[PDB]
């Protein structure tokens, strides 16, 4: 049945659709499987989908069911776009406190939409959230402001934080990953535990949290200056992830503030997100993305993009979400990835599709991880624009020819280079630890500054 | 660097890794990025991403991590399979119980691997759980068999449970809704909540459980037979899920038992299907998976089937999940699907790689659901070989001519006349709700029963 | 939870959002609670915001979950009538940490969708520090509004 009659309306203007602020629009990039409907018929039965309907005609079907439905509003067949609009009284809200609900918003724009026999693909580009929806979402609580704080750094524009994954990724038992720390510390500002780091048999969680509250105490005393780390209190029970947080926050005591609570927000879901975010307000919480390239990844054509997913972050609360390299590390990623930072930073932004106003709502950082070195980051920096983030460099740190601190310091240096416009070969002459990054990575040493070494040594 | 001497073992035979017990294997479908390195230097950074590397050697690197390293034991790179070994020790376990959790499995064995440069996609196919690492599993705790001896059915081949969902997906007010329910209920057995029914402005939650419990009392009133049903408890936050299912069961009182909950499980995650599970394991937890075709559809390179994705729902302790209709209804399907069935059901089962015992495991039931009427039915049990199951039509009963409970009576007859063995055709001459299907879906009794009239 | 968040449900500016037209219903206490919503709506056709005074909550005459229930009524009524929204705050001052818990939790869900629309009061100078943390830390998201009464024993300028 051909249902575009109910669920098309292309005459609806999208300008008088952000105006009334009562819909939430989507973006998607689609195509009809071929022996179906024709476009706009797919993407009604797609709305249909979506919403209100299924695939044939209910007795059960009144008038009040009509004014919830959702319409698609505008189609370009030549470019596979189509783009829905979403009554925000379809959307589900907590009995308990009226607030909205990210699982509901993924149900009905990206749910059983997802597996319909007459679609080919379909993969959410781009949407719009009106403020009365908008206001309903949990938002970060803890920003980086808060570890800037911490940190001793001015609250607005506060900086760069050096960060650094302990590698191996596991195997290091808590004493030997304690002692990692405390070197990188010596050098850097912030340590987060790998995705899958947390209480395994041969490295268990509390003696490993005892190890590192020690090993922070020894940095801070040695250096004099406040150091910062993520862990990773991911769990499919909620009540476990409860245990995680408090054993820490108890643990490291008078340095509670110092620590930020690391979620595989993709894998593990929103529901374990929402934990952390609602039992743990006031403490950084770091979403971990492991997994999501399964559908961001521009070889997918289904799901949703990395921009979709990100922006969704913010409304669930993280206060700082995994962006990518910008195709300036070792996973999949694009310079144009810069405007998902921007989404998540900017009280307004534009998206691929639809201008973004976030009324106050709280920013969420670009967190950089992932191949990254001090050779590296001037490039990546001056792609972006700025260095208020944090970035982690694991392999960058360890790597480095004279070792964790040494590690730090390069990338520390990386970015004051950057910041003050320098030429990376003439300021590495005068930064011993920039320098020897050269020498520790020459592979990209040659790429990146291909005569480097006539003028270093 | 080629780390391929480390991450890879073709030499180590699966049979032994299986017998040893102390690896847990995962089978995937990956194609390199143009480029990079080889097929075998490619699964090899494969398995250091998803265990104990990095894309450089780091100095913090001693002979202990070695020991925990993923392995690639076996490779055909004309078919494009790799086959990586995972020590059991890799995989995160809870501080309060010891217990494994689903959302570290996922982590290492289908996590940072998926956004992996080198590679241009790679999907999980089938993995191996062995005892060690199975026991500290969940495992589902109310099971089908439950909803049998509710239904007043025997505990054992209990038979088919007649279901539907009330449609329209939204836009029903509470006692509209409600109305549907009791109607349906007149000829069925099983309503669950669409995937986004909740608490929505024009249905309030409390106002819609309420109607509803007045509804099944009505039902069985008039039927004396026992009604289940089936709501949508998912929320984001913990303590929202919590409060939907103590309102349900207080509210349905006596009837508490004849309640299942329904968990958005894909889209919410596992931490959502385990409150459920932890926090109410005497309630039937039906896990709903919208939005998986995302990752599980064919055309989908990337992340993992809808084979894997059933088999782990049964160690987070699903008592149902959708199966889909295996080629027969609506959705993306094929009829091979009917070996996730089994690998949910049995104790012991094939998946596409591996061979799986459950050692006791309780069952998952087989949920079908999507564009199924009484028509599609003969032929879907045919394919699958057992009725012992949960189906759910909502098109195919309140899009029957005569109505909801007529179209209830038609599903109900269409599994009869499967067992029976009776053809169709014949069999609805006897049997009016079945032989007025035909007459409400006439493109599909045109398809399927060609000279029906 | 600061003025912004309620710029925000009222549909203003975040920043210099302006001025919040507010009152006490009055008398302080006596009211029954449909008389005390019907006052509730009346000031609502033209202003933002009502307190309850500082001293309403579960008197035996004005009941607590009537009279929140019969705000709540109002609240959606003035809301119908003048398409603009309006902001309740709640007295939840209690000795009880758990009674402070089930007031709070009672208005939010008896509000619903009107649930951002509401305050929280505490009487934070008499019930103390303890009170205010209570409410700070249970419901962040809800602006608690500290009502000060009893600070003029040391506050005033004729205490030294
Ligand atoms: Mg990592
Ligand atoms: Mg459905």
């Amino acid at each position: 049945m051909d249902q575009s009659n109910r669920y098309a309306n292309l005459n609806l203007k999208e300008s008088e659709l952000i105006a009334g602020g009562r819909h939430v629009l989507c973006a998607y990039i689609m195509k009809p499987k071929a022996g179906f409907g024709n476009f706009i018929q797919t993407a009604a039965h797609f709305a249909a989908e979506s919403s209100t309907g299924t695939n044939v005609e209910v007795s059960t079907t009144d008038d009040f069911t009509r004014g919830v439905d959702a319409l698609v509003y505008e189609v370009d067949e030549a470019n596979s776009l189509m783009k829905i609009a979403y009554p925000i009284e379809l959307f589900d809200r907590n009995v308990i406190d009226g607030r909205a609900m990210i699982a509901s918003f993924l149900t009905l724009t990206i749910g059983n939409n997802q597996g319909m026999g007459d679609v080919e693909y379909a993969k959410m580009y781009d949407f719009y959230v009106p403020p009365a929806y908008l206001k309903l979402f949990d938002g970060p609580s803890t920003t980086i402001k808060d570890l800037w704080r911490v940190l001793g750094r001015p609250v607005i524009n506060g900086g760069f934080i050096v960060g650094t994954i302990i590698k191996p990724k596991l195997g290091l038992r808590p004493q030997p990953f304690a002692n990692a720390c405390y070197d990188f510390w010596l050098g850097g500002d912030f340590i987060k535990n790998d995705e899958p780091q947390g209480n395994q048999v041969f490295a268990p969680f509390k003696d490993t949290v005892r190890a590192v509250a020690d090993a922070m105490r020894r940095a801070q005393d040695k250096t004099g200056e406040a150091k910062l780390f993520s862990f990773n209190i991911t769990a499919d029970d909620h009540y476990e992830m409860l245990a995680r947080g408090e054993f820490i926050l108890e643990t490291f005591a008078d340095n509670a503030d110092h620590i930020a609570f690391l979620v595989d927000g993709y894998v593990a879901g929103p529901a374990a997100v929402t934990t952390a975010r609602r039992a743990f307000p006031k403490q950084y919480l770091h979403y971990h993305r492991a997994g999501h390239g399964a559908v961001t990844s521009p070889q997918s054509k289904r799901g949703y993009t990395a921009f979709v997913l990100s922006k969704m972050a913010r409304l669930q609360g993280a206060s700082g979400i995994h962006t990518g390299t910008m195709g300036f590390g070792k996973m999949e990623g694009e310079a144009a990835d810069r405007a998902i930072a921007y989404m998540i930073t900017e009280d307004a932004a534009d998206g691929p599709y639809f201008h973004q106003e976030w009324l106050g709502m709280n920013p969420t950082t670009p967190i950089i991880s992932g191949g990254m070195n001090a050779l590296r980051m001037p490039g990546f920096f001056d792609n972006l624009g700025h260095s208020n983030l944090i970035m982690t460099a694991g392999g960058g740190a360890f790597g480095h020819v004279d070792g964790g601190a040494a590690g730090a310091k390069s990338l520390r240096q990386a970015e004051q280079c950057w910041k003050q416009g320098a030429d990376p070969v003439e300021f590495a002459k005068d930064h011993r630890e920039f320098a020897r990054a050269f020498e520790s990575f020459p592979q990209d040493a040659d790429k990146l500054y291909p005569n480097w070494r006539a003028k270093l040594k």
